[PDB]
């Protein structure tokens, strides 16, 4: 699938034919200097969000820290937080993520960041939204 070029945040857009084991999914961007606090790359099933089945939510609070968690149904579950803030405000960044069978894995700047394991099955979600305090270069498969 061609990449997403430029994509004005907040943005959605469709995973062709949806997440596979061995998928990767790039996202490239830089974190504003002083746009807000915290961004969001969501994977999600269609345009609602309120079916992610995985949210990858670092914040610039508290000294720095990234949030991953699901949505169900409109109803978040618990929090794995990484008290590691692996992003600089200001700063470009490279995010990987790595769809395997039991989980993803996270990839920033060319190193695993964060293992998460899949809370709802994988193959159903076809749509990656990104929103808040970023500014995007491409997504790309
Ligand atoms: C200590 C503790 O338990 N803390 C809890 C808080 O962390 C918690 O905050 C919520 O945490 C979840 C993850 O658990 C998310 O980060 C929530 O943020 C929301 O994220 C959604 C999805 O990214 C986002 O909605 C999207 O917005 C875009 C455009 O920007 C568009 O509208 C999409 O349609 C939509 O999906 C939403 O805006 C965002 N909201 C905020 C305020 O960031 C986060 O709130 C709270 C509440 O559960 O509980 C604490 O106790």
């Amino acid at each position: 699938q061609a990449p997403y070029l430029s994509p004005a945040v907040p943005f959605s857009g469709t995973i062709q034919g949806g997440l596979q084991d061995g998928l990767q999914i790039t996202v490239n961007g830089t974190v504003l200097s002083s746009s807000g606090t915290r961004f969001a790359v969501n994977f999600q099933t269609g345009f609602s969000g309120n079916d992610i089945a995985f949210h990858f939510n670092p914040r610039f609070e508290d000294g720095g820290y990234v949030v991953c968690n699901t949505r169900q149904n409109g109803s978040w579950g618990p929090e794995e937080r990484k008290t590691h803030m692996p992003f600089q405000k200001g700063m470009p960044f490279d995010l990987c993520f790595l769809v395997q069978s039991s989980d993803f894995k996270v990839m920033v700047n060319g190193i695993l960041f964060v293992q998460y394991f899949h809370r709802v099955p994988f193959h159903r979600v076809d749509t990656i939204s990104v929103n808040g305090s970023v500014q995007l270069s491409y997504i790309s498969f």
